[PDB]
């Protein structure tokens, strides 16, 4: 039940990391690479910096109690966006279109 919500939220990243959603997911599969993109402002704004990959070892490594706690870094993710992009940036729209995956299967998670 703990197990199986935490085993629902495997599923949850397996349709995040899907092709159906490339098209808009992508700049989430990985870490900002502030280095190769300019983004030296990014580590002063961004406090605690999430991605897809880094969720999905944390969820391989037991690092979350709860689905509360993976929810919570897949919101961290979004907020981290929504945070440090101008709001008329594409990966603003990009992250909205992701979030409406997540939100809708995050939501039907059996209890
Ligand atoms: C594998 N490469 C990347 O993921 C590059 N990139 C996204 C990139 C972008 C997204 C949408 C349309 C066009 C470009 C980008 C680069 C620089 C600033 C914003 C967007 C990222 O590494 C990336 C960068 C930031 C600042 C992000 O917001 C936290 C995200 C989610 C990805």
């Amino acid at each position: 039940k703990v197990s199986e919500q935490l085993k629902c939220c495997s599923g949850i990243l397996k349709e995040m990391f899907a092709k159906k959603h490339a098209a808009y997911a992508w700049p989430f599969y990985k870490p900002v690479d502030v280095e190769a993109l300019g983004l030296h402002d990014y580590c002063d704004i961004i406090k605690h910096p999430m991605d897809m990959s880094t969720i999905k070892s944390k969820l391989e490594a037991r690092e979350y109690r709860d689905a509360q706690e993976f929810g919570a870094d897949v919101r961290l993710m979004f907020s981290n966006c929504y945070k440090y992009n101008p709001p008329d940036h594409e990966v603003v729209a990009m992250a909205r279109k992701l979030q409406d995956v997540f939100e809708m299967r995050f939501a039907k998670m059996p209890d």
